[PDB]
Parts: C-alpha cells; structure tokens; sequence
C-alpha cells in the first residue's frame, strides 16, 4: 500500500459578492506514489484542525507541508474525519437562503458558486444538497453561508432534523 499522502494550499475561506448565477484556509488532498500526484479529495484547515471526508483518506495520516498529522477523530457514516483535534465545524443552513460552492477540482484553480440548494427525498430520509455536478477529487469542498461559515462539505449531503 501507498503511504505517502500530502496536501496543498489552494486558496482561503471568504465569501465573494460577484459570484456565479497549520494555517486557516481549504486544502486539496493529493497522493503521490510511482506514476505521480493525483489529488484524491479536498480539505478545510480551520482553528488548528483540518476538517475532511473519510473516503477521501480512509484514516491515512497526512503531511503539512514539512510537518506530519495524525487524524484525532472521524465518522464513516456520517464520512467525516479531523486532524489535530475534535469536530468544530458547528455551523450549518439556514434552510432557504442561498449558499456558496468554493469548488476545488483537480488541475485547475479555485472559485465560488452562488446557489440555491435543493431538497431531495431518499428512501432512507429527507436530504438537502446543492444542485451543482463537480469531478470526483472536488469531494470535500466546503460550502459557505451568508454570514462567513463553513455549512458541510461537497460529496454527501446533509439530513433535514
Ligand atoms: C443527493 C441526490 N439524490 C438524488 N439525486 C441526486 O442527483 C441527481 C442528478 N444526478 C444524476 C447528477 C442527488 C445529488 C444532487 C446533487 C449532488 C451534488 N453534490 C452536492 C454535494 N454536497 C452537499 O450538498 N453538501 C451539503 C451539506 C450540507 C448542507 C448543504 C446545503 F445546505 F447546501 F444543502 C449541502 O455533493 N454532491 N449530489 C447528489
């Protein structure tokens, strides 16, 4: 099995007016190995502790740069997993204004995506999600609220309760 698994700055958390209609920040999750780097997922780095999806690592300890972290707590089905420390990441919808994708796909720069999340009906229970097709790789990017918070993350959605 690979091992070596890293992540790589790509831009911070800030809700932009003009939209489509270690240190704080989002992070692509990348994994380098025989052939070259592949990003796997996205990340968000907030107080200290960067927040991100379980199927994107699977539990794999992650490289900052020069310094190493190990993961500290996670969910597989909720699929969410934090480094150096616990969840804090309370924040989330409102449940009817409109929302920002900040989208990080693989091999191409970031950008925000003004939206109005739609609610889906699922056998198991009643979801709300946003309604914007992304490349796998962009799962685990985050998704801001009118007030400057991260609301959840791209990939799952969230259950109405
Ligand atoms: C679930 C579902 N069920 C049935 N059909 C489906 O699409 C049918 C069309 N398809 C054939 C292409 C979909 C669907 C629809 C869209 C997507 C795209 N997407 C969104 C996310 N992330 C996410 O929403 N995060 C989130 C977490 C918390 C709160 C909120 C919010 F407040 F913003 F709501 C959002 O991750 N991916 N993914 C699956």
């Amino acid at each position: 099995h690979m091992v070596d698994m890293y992540i790589e700055r790509a831009g911070d958390i800030t809700w932009e007016k003009d939209a489509e209609v270690t240190t704080d920040g989002v992070y692509r999750v990348m994994t380098r190995g025989l052939l070259g780097s592949t990003q796997v997922g996205v990340g968000v780095m907030q107080e200290g502790v960067f927040h991100t999806m379980w199927h994107v690592t699977k539990g794999s300890a992650l490289r900052s740069g020069e310094g190493r972290l190990d993961p500290y707590w996670g969910d597989v089905k909720q699929d969410l997993v934090s480094y150096c420390g616990p969840w804090k990441l309370d924040a989330a919808w409102d449940g009817h204004s409109e929302v920002q994708l900040l989208a990080v796909p693989p091999g191409e720069r970031a950008r925000n995506i003004q939206t109005l999340p739609g609610i889906f009906k699922t056998k198991d229970g009643d979801i709300g999600a946003v309604a914007l097709d992304y490349p796998a790789g962009t799962s685990g990017s985050p998704i801001l609220d009118k007030c400057g918070r991260v609301i959840g993350l791209y990939g799952n959605g969230v259950v109405i309760k």
